[PDB]
């Protein structure tokens, strides 16, 4: 079985904008999650090819991970804060739906998910 296609960071025919809070969530949340110590398993899409586990995309049908974040985040792919907000919360609920409790990528996730928390709850004011 293949991988499927990374998801989409850019699309021409979506307007764009600038915001405080989009702002904040690359400069302050998406950065210093990238910087954790279990950030890394978490940097790109999950490559199930060679990872040998075919039944993940069997599993997980809305793959999301911080490299294609922080991609969206660069293109202005989000007009909304909570749409990025929904792909770290995706995130997170894939790595939790797939793996078993006692994993460490899910220990790892946890962690990260920690963090992630404390930062959205300091997030900035809306124009
Ligand atoms: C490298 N990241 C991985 C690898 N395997 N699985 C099952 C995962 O959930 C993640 Cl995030």
């Amino acid at each position: 079985s293949m991988n499927p296609p990374p998801p989409e960071t850019s699309n021409p025919n979506k307007p764009k904008r600038q915001t405080n809070q989009l702002q904040y969530l690359l400069r302050v949340v998406l950065k210093t999650l990238w910087k954790h110590q279990f950030a890394w398993p978490f940097q790109q899409p999950v490559d199930a090819v060679k990872l040998n586990l075919p039944d993940y995309y069997k599993i997980i049908k809305t793959p999301m991970d911080m490299g294609t974040i922080k991609k969206r985040l660069e293109n202005n792919y989000y007009w909304n804060a909570q749409e990025c907000i929904q792909d770290f919360n995706t995130m997170f609920t894939n790595c939790y739906i797939y793996n078993k409790p006692g994993d460490d990528i899910v220990l790892m996730a946890e962690a990260l998910e920690k963090l992630f928390l404390q930062k959205i709850n300091e997030l900035p004011t809306e124009e």
